């Protein structure tokens, strides 16, 4: 879903042909061998803080 500011409207044939592929792409993925790394550094991140401050553990 981009936002636009003149962009899709210089690339309008091809801006369409790859919005479709990435509604398509990541409704099956949403976050799975996109992120994979990502979700691993989320959970590592995010742990750090949560072991130290929130009430204790």
């Amino acid at each position: 879903t981009p936002d636009v500011s003149s962009a899709l409207d210089k690339l309008k044939e091809f801006g369409n042909t790859l919005e479709d592929k990435a509604r398509e792409l990541i409704s099956r993925i949403k976050q799975s061998e996109l992120s994979a790394k990502m979700r691993e550094w989320f959970s590592e991140t995010f742990q750090k803080v949560k072991e130290k401050l929130k009430i204790d553990s």
